[PDB]
């Protein structure tokens, strides 16, 4: 059975019960009772996009990434189940405590974060969008990656030279391994920083002067060194390094001493518990 479903009707499954909010939808299942969150996508020529992000997604069965539940294209509509995570996403999380999270809370992130990005390595896929807001939790205090879009629409690109100048050959290089999973070894570490601080480095910048300020400057470091262990902010001087070349995998991270120690997601979990707590004041 293919993994976008046309013979099944997803009505007959699922059953949509609210919003979230183009639009996410909140979805029950009628057989096993699991919740979902839902996207009912109303186009039938680039539906190619979506296909090939629940192909991404349906390779990618791993406790910290999104579970795909279901996909189902029925007369006109292509419906993506996916698993619901009742703690939201870790900005949103900043937001409502109106706060930072502690180290601890940091390093299971970015344990977890590195568990699933050595897999998705290992399975030559990228995230290549990696912030705050497509880390999920969940009740139990575990996150999910989710929001393969740029994944999936790179992935497409790539599916579907004596005379070459040296910074062309530079990023057809960079488009293939052992290069092109760097980027998310970066991207993890500005998620890092934005955890401790709120905002990533450059937030007062606009969006523009933001890509130069990337390319030129140094890289980033934490704002007020003196709050944070040495082993993060040396976690994040190896992660930040602006030579993809000398930059570590994450299998190289998950030995790192920030992380290698952590056992336990308690923090992660009191976390949620704490932002869910909030959410009721009123
Ligand atoms: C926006 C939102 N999503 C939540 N959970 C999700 N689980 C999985 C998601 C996901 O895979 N989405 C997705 C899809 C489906 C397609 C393409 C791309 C993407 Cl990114 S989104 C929870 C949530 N909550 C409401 C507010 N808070 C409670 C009261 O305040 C917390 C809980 N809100
Ligand atoms: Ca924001």
């Amino acid at each position: 059975y293919e993994h976008v479903r046309r013979d099944l009707d997803p009505n007959e499954v699922w059953e949509i019960v609210g919003e979230l909010g183009g639009k996410v939808y909140k979805a029950k299942n009628k057989e096993t009772g699991a919740l979902a969150a839902a996207k009912v996508i109303e186009t039938k020529e680039e539906l190619e996009d979506y296909i090939v992000e629940i192909e991404i997604l349906a390779t990618c069965d791993h406790p910290y990434i999104v579970k795909l539940l279901g996909a189902y294209y029925h007369d006109g509509k292509l419906w993506i189940m996916i698993e619901f995570c009742p703690g939201g996403a870790v900005d949103a999380i900043m937001l409502e405590l109106d706060r930072g999270l502690t180290e601890p809370q940091i390093q299971v992130v970015c344990r977890q974060m590195l568990e699933a990005l050595n897999f998705l390595h290992s399975k030559r896929i990228i995230h290549r969008d990696l912030k705050a807001g497509n880390v999920l939790m969940t009740l139990e205090g575990d996150i999910r990656l989710a929001d393969f879009g740029v994944s999936a629409k790179n992935l497409k690109t790539l599916q579907k030279p004596y005379w070459m100048a040296p910074e062309v050959v530079m990023c057809e290089t960079m488009k293939d391994t052992p290069y092109d999973y760097k980027a998310d070894i970066w991207s993890l570490g500005i998620t890092l920083i934005e955890m401790a601080q709120i905002e990533p480095p450059h937030h007062e910048l606009n969006p523009m002067r933001v890509l130069l300020k990337i390319a030129k400057s140094d890289p980033p470091t934490l704002l007020t060194p003196s709050k944070w262990s040495v082993e993060f902010r040396d976690f994040l001087k190896i992660a930040l390094d602006k030579n993809p070349e000398t930059r570590p995998s994450a299998a190289q991270l998950l030995e790192h001493p920030f992380v290698s120690s952590i056992t336990s997601n308690k923090a992660l979990r009191e976390l949620v518990a704490e932002a869910k707590a909030e959410v009721m004041e009123e």
